[PDB]
This record gives C-alpha cells, structure tokens and sequence, in this order.
C-alpha cells in the first residue's frame, strides 16, 4: 500500500527521484518554463548535471516526508503550507503539481512493480487540495 510504497521509494531513492522528474518534464515538456537550466539536454545529460541530482534528491525526500505524515493519503497543513510559502515556489500553480503527480501515476503504472498507484492519485489529488486551500493559485 501507499506506506510500503514510501519505503519502497526511499529505498532508490536519488533513482527514482530522478526518473519520476524526467518522466514528468518529458510528458509535460511545457513545465521547464519552471526550469531554464534543463532546456536542450538529454536526459543522460541531466543525469550528469550536479544540480539536477542535488536538487531532485532533496526535493523527492521532502515529498516523501510530506507522504509519510499524510493520514488517508491527505497531507497536514502545515506541510500544505510550507510548500505554498517557499520562495523557490513563488511563480507555481496548483496545476504545475497536479501534472506531476499525473506523471508519478503513470510512472508508477507503467513499472514492474506493485505500487498502490491509486492512493497515490488520491495523495496528488489531496495535496492539490491543500495546497489551494493553503493559499496557492
Ligand atoms: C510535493 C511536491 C514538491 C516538493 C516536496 C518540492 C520541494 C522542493 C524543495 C525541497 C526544493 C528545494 C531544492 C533545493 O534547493 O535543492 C524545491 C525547489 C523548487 N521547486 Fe519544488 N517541490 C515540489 C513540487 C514542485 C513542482 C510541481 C514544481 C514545478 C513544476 C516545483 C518547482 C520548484 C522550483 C522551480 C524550485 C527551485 C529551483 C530548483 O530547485 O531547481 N516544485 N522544491
Ligand atoms: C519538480 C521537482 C521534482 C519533481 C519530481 C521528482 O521526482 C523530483 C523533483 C524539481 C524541482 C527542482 C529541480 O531542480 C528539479 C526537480
């Protein structure tokens, strides 16, 4: 279920912190408006950038975290709130996190393996949720 899944993820995780993020930049090509220093590169050549590895890594940990303390897939409000307030979220919509989290689905349908890809739909679903009642446009 959606907890085995967060110890499955943290387990690999500067691995899938990272497949997830291309998954979502290839599918939504758009979104590297967010992300100048990414335009024009394979993604190998992401996979060589020191920025993308630091900065996917600590972004998927601080997602995890915010999984993890969810009850019933739905987020605190606090965490909610700490992501509305940070200024590197500044420029962001609720619709940048919806198309990542329809990405992280699809991801995870689309691997071998037997993640709830359903509380995890639920979890985007919720945190978007939050996040506009948090304050997020
Ligand atoms: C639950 C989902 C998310 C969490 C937990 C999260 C967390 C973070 C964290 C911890 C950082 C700091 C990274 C560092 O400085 O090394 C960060 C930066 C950033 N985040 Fe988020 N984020 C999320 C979703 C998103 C989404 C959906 C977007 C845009 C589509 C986004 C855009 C950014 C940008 C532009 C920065 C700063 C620039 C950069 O680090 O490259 N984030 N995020
Ligand atoms: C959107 C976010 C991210 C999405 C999915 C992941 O598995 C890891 C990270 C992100 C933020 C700042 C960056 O520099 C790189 C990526």
């Amino acid at each position: 279920g959606f907890k085995q899944d967060i110890a499955t993820l943290r387990g690999d995780l500067r691995t899938y912190a990272q497949d997830i993020f291309l998954a979502f930049l290839n599918k939504y090509p758009d979104e590297k408006r967010n992300f100048k220093n990414y335009v024009g590169k394979s993604d190998q050549e992401l996979k060589s950038m020191a920025k993308f590895g630091d900065h996917t890594e600590k972004v998927f940990n601080l997602m995890m975290e915010v999984a993890d303390r969810a009850t019933d897939c739905v987020p605190l409000a606090s965490d909610a709130s700490t992501l509305v307030q940070m200024k590197q979220h500044s420029g962001l919509t609720t619709g940048n996190f919806e198309k990542l989290f329809v990405a992280l689905v699809e991801y995870m349908r689309a691997s071998g393996q037997s993640f709830d890809s359903q509380s995890w739909d639920r979890f985007g679903k919720n945190l978007v949720s939050a996040l506009s009642s948090a304050g997020m446009k």
